[PDB]
């Protein structure tokens, strides 16, 4: 049916999505503490790393139980076809997606500082980028994903709210889903 689908592919691209918080907030931020142990001091200060891994403690904490709840959703969906409450519930914490996407440009233009004037983080950041984690994509090209991935949000939950039933089960609640991610998506303009 077309609300599963849909609501399947919210997982499975929400899994791709957390697999990229993972590698920044895990990966690298894991690749940073090798160097600094390697040269017995911090190759970079943590104040200033944390700045260029905007809030992404928080974002892997959150969509890390989001996803593992669409999961579980999606293991029982023939008893239960609800996935928008999830969001709903979450939104609180999706707002700090708008912070992330209004700072993008000044985090980036940081870690370019960063790697032109501190040559222990710029090797740091060059060899995890040719590393097989990050396959030869620059650091910035997954810093952008979670600004990419709030439209993903918006075109799959109008998508599924399309094949829904008016004012029946998910359907509220997706309505309000949607304007969830419509207030952080607006912070791209």
């Amino acid at each position: 049916g077309s609300p599963e689908f849909i609501a399947k592919e919210i997982m499975s691209s929400e899994k791709v999505f957390v697999d990229v918080l993972k590698l920044l907030h895990i990966d690298f931020r894991d690749a940073v503490a090798h160097a600094s142990r390697q040269l017995g001091k911090p190759v970079i200060e943590d104040r200033i790393l944390n700045q260029i891994l905007y809030y992404l403690p928080q974002l892997y904490e959150l969509n890390r139980d989001l996803l593992k709840e669409l999961e579980e959703r999606m293991l029982h969906w023939t008893e239960q076809q609800r996935i928008a409450d999830i969001f709903v519930k979450k939104g609180p914490y999706l707002k700090m997606y708008s912070t992330y996407i209004k700072e993008f440009d000044k985090n980036i233009a940081l870690l370019d500082e960063q790697c032109k004037k501190n040559p222990g983080f710029a090797a740091v950041v060059r060899e995890f980028e040719m590393s097989p984690r990050c396959a030869n994509l620059a650091l910035k090209h997954y810093l952008l994903k979670p600004v990419q991935r709030i439209p993903q949000y918006r075109l799959l939950l109008t998508d599924y709210l399309k094949n829904l039933i008016e004012d029946a089960g998910d359907y509220r609640d997706t309505q309000d889903a949607l304007a969830v991610v419509i207030e952080v998506a607006n912070h791209a303009n």
